Parts: C-alpha cells; structure tokens; sequence
DNA sequence: TCAAGTAAGCAGTCCGCG
DNA sequence: GCGGACTGCTTAC
C-alpha cells in the first residue's frame, strides 16, 4: 500500500511525523525539514515558479524552519511580500504525500476514553487535579477492547472488585445491563492504589498510543485532568508521556467573554466528540450532557443511580464502574450512527491537514488551495492583516402575513458555490471592475450589459473567462462528492417511505430483513419482496434505511458546510484569500438571482393564467421561492381529483414540465446578461404543499420573514406516506422553547394545516386545562447564559439584567455556601422558570443547569412557587396567538349565535 | 462558546408617550 | 400597553 501520515507536528527545527508505512506498520520519525518560501524577482530571472497573478518568483531554501520564520519577519520589516506556505508542517505533508491519499482506517488507532473522579467538595477542577482518578475506561479501536482501570483504594473509600457477572444482568435483576455485545470485549484491571493505576495506564498508553483521541468532553475535562493529576503525583516529565514526542503545551483559548485551559499533546489528534457533535450534527440542543445526547440520538433511557455521583463509588462501586464503561460505549454508538470520525478522516486526508483542523474551514481551505496551486508550480500570497468590515448578504422578501393553501417551493442547487463556479470567482481571476447601476436595474433588466468580454457580478466585479480559477476548480471537486452522497441520502429516504408504506399491510410470518443497499432506489423485485414481509422485518429494514439516510446526511451536509465555508471565508480577515470584492460579488449575485427569477416566475404565471400584476411569488429567502398555486389548482377544479395524491401528481407534473423550463430559460438569459462563464443556476422544485382533500386544513401560513409552516406531501422527489410538517423559524423549532410546549405548538400547527379552526380550538383548550400536570423540566424555558459576572453585583441583578441571568442569580443565592450544589457554568445553558409573587426566593424567576434535575436543596420550593400562568402565556399562548392571527382564524369560538336558548 | 458568512426574528429592560 | 433603542439569544439560509 501507499503510505499515509497519522500525525504531524513542528517542534523547533524538526518535523515529527507518525505514519503508516508501505507495509502497514505504524512508524515515527524526526525530520529536519528545510522549507521553501518565495519572493518576487525580475522577469529576466527565468524561473519555474509564479505567484497566482503570473508574477515570477524565486524560491528561497532555508537551512531550517527558524531561519525561514525569521526571514518572514525581515521581509515584513523591509515591507515586501514573503510568499509560500508559512505553516511548515503543511508544506511537509505536501512534499511527503504528493498524491491523492488513500487511507486505511483499520490501521488508525482511534481511542475513546472516559474517566471518573470522586469529589465531595465541588466540581473537580482539571487544573487543580487534587482528587484521585478512581476509574478509567479506554476503548481501543484496533484491539476493539474496553480497557477498564479500577481504583480499589482511595481516601474516599475502599471497595471490592467490579463484577462482570452482575454487570451483565438486567437492571431488573440488580445488574447494570452492560450490553451483551461488549461484555466479551472488556479487559478489567483493578488496582490497589492510584499510583499503580496511573503508571500502568501510561505503560498501556505507550503501547497503544492514540492517534485520534476522542470521548465526551475529553478536551476540557478528561485530558487536562489526567495530565494534571499525573503531573501533581509524578511530575511533568512523566505527565508529558501522554505525548508520543514528550511535548505538551498548555493552551487557550478564545474569549470573549473569559477563558479556559486545555493541554495540547503533540503527536496526538484530539477530536472531542462534543465538539464534533456541535459542528457536524446541525442540531441545537437544550443540553449537551452525554445523557441527554444519548437519549436524543439513540433513544436509550438515561443511566440512573441513587445519590449524587460524588457518593456513587462508595455506596455502589459496582454501578460506578459499569456506568463508566457504558459512557464510553454510548459515544461509540453515537458515532456508528452519525459517523463523524469517518467524516473527519475523509476531510483531513483530502485537504492534507492535521485531522483536528477539520474544525477550521480556513485552515482546511488554505491547505486544499495550496496543494492545488503547488501542483502547477504556483506560489501562494502572504497572509495579510485586514480590519473587520461589515458587508451585505442574502435578500429576504417581506411576506404578506397570511394563510396559504396551495404552495410549491423552488430552490437553487447549492447557491453560493454555484455562483462561484458560474461567475468564476477567485482571487486570481479578478479582471477589473465596471460602473455599477443600482441592483434593481439589473433585476429588472434595464441596466446596460456590464461586459462584452468578462464574467460579471452586479456588485461591479469582472472575472476572466479563459480558464477556471483555483477556487471554482477546487470547490467544484467537493461539490461533486457532496452531490454523490446526497444522492445516496435521498435514495435511502425514498426507500424508507416504501417500507413505511408496506407497514400498513404487514404479512403474518417469520422471515428476515432483505439484504439490500439502501443507498439505491429499490428494484421492482425488492419492492415485491417487501410487500410480502413481516412487521418485525419491515421495521428492521426501516431502521437500516434510516441509518443509511443518516450516514448520507452526515456525508453530504458537512461537505456542503465546507464549500459554503469557502464562500464565507472570503469574508473572514484571517483567510489568506480574504477579499470583500469576492465575498460581495457572491452575495450580490445571489440577491439579483432570486429577485430576477421572482420577476420571471410571476411573469410566466400571469401569462399562463391570463392575468396581470398578481404576486404568485409570496415569499423568498436567499435562494428559494414560494409560489402560491391556488389558481393552478382551481383551473382544473379541485373537485376533479380522486384524492390528495392526484393533485400532488398534477402539481408535480406542472412544476417539472412547465415551470422549470420557464425557470431555466429565465436563468439562461441572466447568464448571458452577466456574460457568465458557465450557466449553473439550477432551480428545482423543492416542496408541494396543501391541505388534505375534503379537509378544512389551511395548508400553510407565514407570520413574517423566516417564520412559516407548510403541510408538505412531496419534498424534492420524496413522496411521503404521511404528510410531513415543514415548520421554519416558529417556536416549535427553537431550543429555547419548552419540550412540552414545542410538541403542543406543533400539534396545534398540524391541526391548523390539516384539520382546521375547529380541531385547533379543541386542542388548544385541552392543552390549557392539562398544562399544570406537565413535569417541570418539560415546561422550563432554555437559554445560554453569558456574562453572568457582568450583571452580578448583589449578587443581585445589576442594571439591564437579562431575565435568564436574573434566574441564575436567584439560583446562586438559594444555594449560597452549599459546596455540593451543582454550579451554573458560564457559557452553558440553563433551564428557566418564573416564580409567583411573594416566593421565598425573592425574585421573579430561578434558573439551573440545563440537562439536570434542580438540586434537592431547593427543588420542592421551586415546584411550589412555579408560575404556571406566566409560563403558559409566554411560551404557548402568545406564540399560538401569533400563528392564528397571521393565519386569519380564531383559537377560540367565538360567538355562535346560535344556539336556540343559549343566546 | 476556538474553529466561514449575513439576515432577521422574538424576549426582555428601560422609558417614553401628554 | 405599545413601540423604539438596545442587549441577548436563536433561527434560516
Ligand atoms: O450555514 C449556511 C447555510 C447557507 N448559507 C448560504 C450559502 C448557501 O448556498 C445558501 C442557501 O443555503 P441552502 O440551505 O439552501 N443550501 P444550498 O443552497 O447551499 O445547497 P442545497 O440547497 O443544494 O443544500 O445560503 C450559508 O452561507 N451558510
Ligand atoms: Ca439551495
Ligand atoms: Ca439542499
Ligand atoms: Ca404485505
Ligand atoms: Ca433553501
């Protein structure tokens, strides 16, 4: 096989690389790498290196990396550009792996660990590490084994050995229900004292040195704690053994706001799964406790135990250890589903960066662009400092707030990247400017053609049309991968609906799930076989189809985040290729494109329907348009339709055969108008929405910009077995809205859109009656909590004190001088509840760490003093009244009148 | 919440608004 | 009480 790096670091004048060699063995080397940088020179100087603008450069080979750094400094002092890759390890990888890397994950040691530390006197601060580590479970991907390190003797209690037998038994039998599938994979090692535990751990570590090191909060907790506890007991040198190169760096951070300390272990690539989850998952969670995330992702009931965690070890060591093992596993389970580790390796190897740099699209794109340019003997520009300037983005149409019965949406394929490609937008394809007219002029096709020669954006920029720029070229590469996985994602989806469909008529028999590949649309043969299956088998397949769809969503959306990250980076002053001319050429092109195709659609529809001036486009945001189809449905009748599927078929057909051609034509014109390099404005039908036929549903509604709801029957070719609600921006979709309330608001929306006013009133009233029965966590608001210290004076609320922050202050007072009480953590999320007047807490609300039960120290009084009425009308009623008025209907009947004597 | 971008909504505070 | 100037937070894209 071809070799690949595992990790790379620059330590002084040496590069340290861990790699897999041509024979599949992990190796390590130290290399005194001599970097090259560049500087402009006179033309006569016949060279083979040119800066991206075609200016000739001379390569300067330095004896070592310090010299090269120093040279950059001097070039600055003199005031000349120092060109080339100044991050030397990236240049190293580029020279060392001058090919498309093919990795083998089975050779890569991915280590997943979790530790426990008993602490009775507060949260065990990693930088303090004053408490013994009494448990460590460390899973190794190569061995596929859970290594358990169990402290038996501590100042906080002496315990007996964990029992794998009891671990396996059902919770209902006194066991801990450690899943049978990993029971065999557990290597258990009890220790008589902590020193012996930690020494063995390091020895173990030296032998199976993590390449990728992950887990849950390992970067802000596990790692710095192990590092500092070993340092406290044995000294730095021993602690530095966590680094294959024995080099570590204390490190921090970024604001804004405050700071935190992490330990940088050289030679290791740390991908804290919480951070991976935050970047790649596209969810916003009320809490990021592993318990909460586990239940969310896997639907596993949270691990339960009596007493505080700080007493768990000594009252129930059995469970303590078992839960440390399950913690490690839950993370493995999330990854098997979401597959963020795979995604990270893919991206890091693609770009040829430290794996952990996938967290940075700027670092990622620098590297992609640099390797691409280096291939042609081109030299990259020096990174320069810029002041931060605001700059305009997308256009958002103001909608008339209303109900909307029949809606079809259309959406441009991957807008910003497509604009980059169509226009040929790149640092080195800038051809000049033209005298701009107001945007509206281009929109209405009255402005003079910007250029007969170059490819233009309405922001005034012109671009070469002879050759593709490196930004278009490279962005095209990731766009195509993205597209491939989206195909797999959508096919797994369509397939899922077929299984769901079958689940209406499950056959009575024992059989197996069909061995198929859910990334591809089912063959008619597989379709027949599914109709003949049992519910148990159909359910299983459905599970696998949905797991395929999730795998595809991970692969596709994050490749989209990457390429969209490029368009955005052009607006970030830290990007080597930062340029507001290019950033705004992209966003201004977008504005034009959307309102241009709005004018076109309206025009098309006023002709076909034989009217004038009608606004068929009711809304639009960035790259999408929403068209009112009432009139298109009416033309046929609305009777004349057997069922709901019948008109969806009709609308589908109309979109595909009449509108998209008209839409393509409109965009082809615009391409010519801007004299663009390549027409890539592809706007496909996205959503088909309306109420069930014969129903009183209102189909859809809008309250304003970025706030709407729709009863979707078909989405991007996926024809749902059950209508799916697409709700955007409304409180159902916000993490700050209480769980119970979201659910309730959603049912309310479902009833409005599917059943109508009367079904709506009925539920709203039923909810209002039963509200007070809801569990307190399910009805608490949620907020991030920033700048507490800022508004703390009393500690009472200082001037301008935010509501949630005030709640925190109320909490802090209630638990004053209570060392065990859970502490609200600056920058994290809290649950918030209002409190009735005259409550013992002395304020109008209280707040506590989200994800948790509020301590037993105050729970009872909080429950007694919760203001249900306030809570209710702020979170449920008010927003609901917002929906109903925009929709022009009533959540309460409502004069009869009628009836006979009740009148 | 270290880690590409802007647009824009709603909650809440403070205070005007005769 | 509703709305602006504003801070904080959170979506859509
Ligand atoms: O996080 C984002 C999301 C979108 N955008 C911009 C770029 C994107 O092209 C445009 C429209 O985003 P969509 O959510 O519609 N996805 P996109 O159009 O990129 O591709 P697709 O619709 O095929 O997913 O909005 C960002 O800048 N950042
Ligand atoms: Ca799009
Ligand atoms: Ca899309
Ligand atoms: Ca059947
Ligand atoms: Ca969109």
């Amino acid at each position: 096989m071809k070799e690949f790096y595992l990790t790379v670091e620059q330590i002084g004048d040496s590069i340290f690389e861990r790699y897999i060699d041509s024979n599949g063995r992990e190796r390590t080397r130290e290399v005194e790498y001599k970097p090259s940088l560049f500087a402009h020179c006179p033309e006569s100087q016949a060279t083979k290196y040119f800066d991206i603008y075609g200016k000739p450069c001379t390569r300067k080979l330095f004896a070592n990396m310090r010299d090269a750094s120093q040279w950059i400094k001097r070039m600055e002092d003199i005031g000349l550009e120092a060109l080339g890759m100044d991050d030397f390890k990236l240049a190293y990888l580029s020279d060392t792996y001058n090919y498309e890397i093919k990795y083998d994950h089975t050779k890569i040691r991915v280590a997943n660990f979790d530790i426990e530390v008993t602490s009775p006197d507060g949260f065990p601060e990693p930088s303090q590490a004053k408490h013994p580590i009494d448990a460590i479970t460390h899973y190794d991907s190569i061995d596929d084994r859970f290594y358990v390190f169990d402290l038996l003797n501590s100042p906080y209690g002496n315990v007996e050995e964990w029992s794998i037998e009891i671990a396996a038994k059902l919770q209902e039998q006194g066991g801990d229900e450690v899943p049978s599938e990993i029971i065999d994979k557990i290597i258990y090692m009890p220790f008589d004292n902590e020193k012996e535990l930690l020494m063995e751990y390091l020895n173990f570590w030296q032998q199976k040195t993590p390449v990728i090191l992950t887990g849950w909060n390992v970067e802000s907790f596990a790692i710095p704690y192990v590092y500092n506890r070993i340092k406290n007991i044995f000294g730095e040198s021993t602690a530095k053994r966590l680094s294959p190169h024995r080099k570590t760096r204390v490190k921090v951070i970024e604001n804004m706001y405050g700071s935190r300390e992490i330990i940088t272990l050289f030679g290791i690539s740390v991908l804290d799964y919480i951070d991976l989850y935050k970047k790649f998952s596209f969810t916003n969670q009320p809490s990021y406790s592993l318990d909460y995330i586990s239940e969310f992702e896997l639907n596993v009931g949270k691990l339960k135990y009596d007493g505080p965690i700080s007493k768990l070890r000594e009252s129930n060591h059995q469970r303590y250890i078992s839960y440390n093992i399950i913690a490690v596993y839950r993370v493995l389970q999330i990854d098997a589903k979401r597959q963020f580790i795979n995604l990270s390796l893919d991206m890091g190897y693609y770009a040829k960066i430290q794996i952990q740099s996938v967290f940075s699209p700027i670092k990622t794109w620098d590297a992609i662009i640099f390797n691409s340019l280096k291939e042609q003997n081109k030299v990259i520009p020096q990174g320069r400092s810029h002041p931060v300037q605001p700059y305009p983005g997308a256009f958002v149409k103001e909608p008339i707030p209303n109900r909307y019965k029949y809606v079809m949406s259309f959406d441009l394929t991957s807008l910003y990247p497509s604009i980059i490609r169509q226009v040929n937008i790149s640092p080195e394809t800038i051809a000049g400017t033209f005298k701009v007219a107001p945007l509206h002029d281009y929109i209405n096709a009255v402005a003079e053609r910007p250029s007969d020669v170059y490819s233009c954006s309405p922001n005034g920029m012109m671009y070469y049309k002879d050759r593709d720029g490196v930004v278009p070229t490279e962005i095209t590469k990731v766009f195509n991968q993205r597209k491939e996985h989206k195909g797999y994602m959508l096919a797994a989806q369509r397939n899922g609906e077929i299984i769901k469909e079958a689940l209406h008529n499950p056959n009575l028999s024992v059989d197996e799930p069909l061995d198929v590949d859910y990334r591809f649309d089912f063959s008619d043969e597989i379709k027949e076989k599914i109709k003949k299956l049992s519910a148990k088998s159909l359910n299983e397949m459905l599970f696998r189809a949905q797991r395929t769809e999730v795998a595809g969503m991970t692969a596709q959306i994050n490749r989209k985040a990457l390429i969209n990250g490029l368009a955005g980076a052009l607006g970030n002053v830290w990007f080597r290729y930062y340029d507001l001319r290019n950033a705004t050429a992209i966003t201004t092109f977008g504005q034009m494109a959307l309102q241009w195709i709005e004018r076109k659609v309206n025009e098309y529809l006023n002709e076909v329907c034989g009217t004038e001036g009608e606004a068929f486009v009711l809304y639009g945001d960035t790259d999408s348009i929403y068209v009112s189809a009432d009139k298109i449905i009416d033309k046929v009748g609305e009777s004349k339709f057997r069922d709901t599927n019948h008109w969806v078929d009709f609308l589908d057909k109309f979109a595909r055969e009449r509108m998209e051609p008209a839409i393509d034509r409109g965009f082809r014109e615009m391409c010519e108008y801007m004299n663009n390099k390549q027409h890539l404005m592809f706007m496909d039908r996205e959503a088909i929405a309306g109420p069930p036929l014969g129903s009183k549903g209102i189909g859809g509604f809008w309250t304003g910009k970025k706030r709407y709801a729709l009863n979707v029957w078909d989405m991007e070719g996926t024809r749902y077995a059950e209508p799916k609600l697409k709700i955007m921006g409304l409180e159902t979709q916000k993490s700050s809205t209480p769980k119970a309330v979201q659910k309730a608001l959603k049912e309310c929306i479902r009833r409005m859109l599917q059943e109508g006013e009367e079904s709506l009133q009925e539920y709203f009233k039923e909810f209002e009656k039963e509200f007070r029965q809801l569990n307190y966590i399910s009805i608490a608001s949620v907020s991030s909590a920033n700048n507490i210290a800022k508004y703390d004076v009393g500690g009472f609320p200082g001037p301008k004190c935010p509501f949630h922050i005030r709640g925190i202050l109320t909490y802090n007072r209630a638990i004053k001088g209570n060392i065990d009480a859970p502490q609200v953590v600056e920058g994290e999320k809290v649950y918030v509840l209002p409190l009735r007047e005259g409550n013992p807490f002395g304020d109008k609300c209280i707040a506590w760490p989200s994800g948790t039960e509020i301590t037993d120290l105050i729970k009872d009084d909080v429950l007694h003093w919760m203001d249900y009425t306030v809570l209710l009308e702020k979170t449920f009623i008010k927003p609901l009244e917002g929906f109903t008025s925009a929709a022009k209907l009533d959540y309460e009947k409502k004069a009869s009148l009628f009836d006979m004597f009740a009148f």
